[PDB]
């Protein structure tokens, strides 16, 4: 084969982490509208579903659907239901991707 | 309307930020194979396309195609040497995104 020891070791490294779960969580945030929601909750502490539907310019059903999806991945929490960021890890991923996207070259 | 002032303001904050671009880069990393490439590049400074293909268990052509995508979205960089093309994480932002995403999912 080719570089089998290094390759087998990195496959091992991948097998020991939930790369699948990373893909799910990033996919949830990556949706245009869910990314807007996530950014919106980085700025205001809590929003209700109607605020979110109006901000996004989408139906209340669509916003509910988007919040359900974020909720399943811990991206948002709820406490009328008011939504907030799941935790500080979500805030940091947002701010880091935004910083990275401003770089030149 | 409903909460027009708050909605207006937040729409205003959102307009100042490149959310479209954030979506593009997160989508690039989220793909199941491209997430594995990204994590794999957290384990060595540089890997060649052949290592990446063998780690994923994909063809060298399919590996190339993921790497092109990652490259275009600024997730990976590369240099040529031998010649042989060597790919690395863009910078620490990508490592942080990967590691923070992993941390969140296990909590
Ligand atoms: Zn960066
Ligand atoms: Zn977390």
């Amino acid at each position: 084969g080719y570089d089998e020891e290094k390759v087998n070791r990195i496959q091992g490294d991948l097998q020991t982490v939930d790369i699948s779960g990373v893909s799910q969580i990033l996919k949830a945030i990556a949706d245009e509208n869910r990314a807007k929601i996530t950014y919106a909750l980085c700025q205001d502490e809590e929003l209700c579903v109607c605020d979110i539907a109006n901000i996004l310019g989408v139906t209340i059903a669509n916003a509910s659907h988007h919040l359900r999806t974020l909720y399943k991945q811990g991206v948002v929490n709820f406490r009328l239901a008011l939504y907030s960021l799941g935790d500080e890890h979500i805030r940091q991923i947002m701010m880091i991707a935004l910083a990275h996207k401003k770089e030149v070259k």
